[PDB]
């Protein structure tokens, strides 16, 4: 990985270390950027709904994964997952159940910097993982890229400035995340998100990674280009808001 500092290096180190699991994939590869742009041609606001039972932020809920999964199965054209454990209290085992019981697509998020991360992510049932270019060398990311890719997965490469955007674009994403607040330092900048987004080929599936709430903003973000939408805490609180979104 990158050489990095507080938080963001602790997570590392401790993903470093995550013990892998055996299992055997019941489950198609089931693609989120095949049915985001599925989403697009029937003009369905493409919602991807995250579970996470912490984040560094202050989120702190409980709630019944499944319960959660099943709703969103409805609604959501995807669900982004945690599995980080110390920061956002997440678990294998919880993707594991969520996989199981919906037939939407799931990514894996964490903080992925070895193969056996994406094994497990493609063990446990995830159709697609993330990967964060401001922790990888290029090398890494393009390696972990071709990885995903090696299973049938269309990893979600997640960037937070212009020098991230370059790097993906150099090693062939077509699957972007663009984050609006900044997840490290927790700052907000719509403003730096739009500037991104405008910079991203029209070929590549464009996820605008939170930062949103309402819905006259997902259509100033539709008409801007961004494919789909990922939201979180404000789900985590209140499920049944989804419906207005789309």
């Amino acid at each position: 990985p990158r050489y990095l500092k507080g938080w963001l290096e602790d997570v590392v180190q401790l993903s470093l270390r995550r013990p892998s699991v055996r299992a055997s994939r019941q489950r198609p590869i089931i693609s989120l950027n095949e049915r985001i742009l599925e989403f697009n041609k029937r003009n369905i606001t493409a919602i991807i709904a995250e579970y996470k039972r912490k984040d560094p932020s202050g989120l702190d809920v409980e709630r019944d994964p499944i319960e959660y999964a099943k709703f969103m199965e409805r609604y959501a054209v995807g669900l982004f997952i945690s599995t980080e454990e110390k920061y956002f209290n997440g678990s294998y085992e919880t993707l594991r159940k969520i996989a199981s019981s919906v037939s939407i697509p799931i990514l894996m998020y964490d903080f992925i910097v070895k193969e056996s991360q994406i094994d497990d992510a493609y063990n446990l049932g995830a159709d697609t993982v993330a990967l964060i270019v401001k922790i990888l060398t290029e090398r890494e990311l393009e390696s972990l890229l071709e990885y995903a890719r090696s299973y049938g997965m269309e990893p979600l490469i997640i960037i937070n400035d212009e020098n991230d955007l370059d790097i993906a674009l150099r090693i062939g994403a077509r699957f972007i995340g663009i984050a609006a607040r900044d997840w490290e330092t927790g700052e907000i900048n719509k403003e730096n998100q739009r500037k991104l987004i405008s910079m991203i080929p029209s070929n590549v599936v464009k996820v605008a990674k939170e930062g949103i709430s309402e819905r006259n903003e997902i259509e100033e973000l539709r008409k801007l280009g961004v494919n789909a939408f990922l939201i979180g805490s404000s789900l985590m609180r209140n499920p049944e808001k989804i419906k207005e979104l789309i």
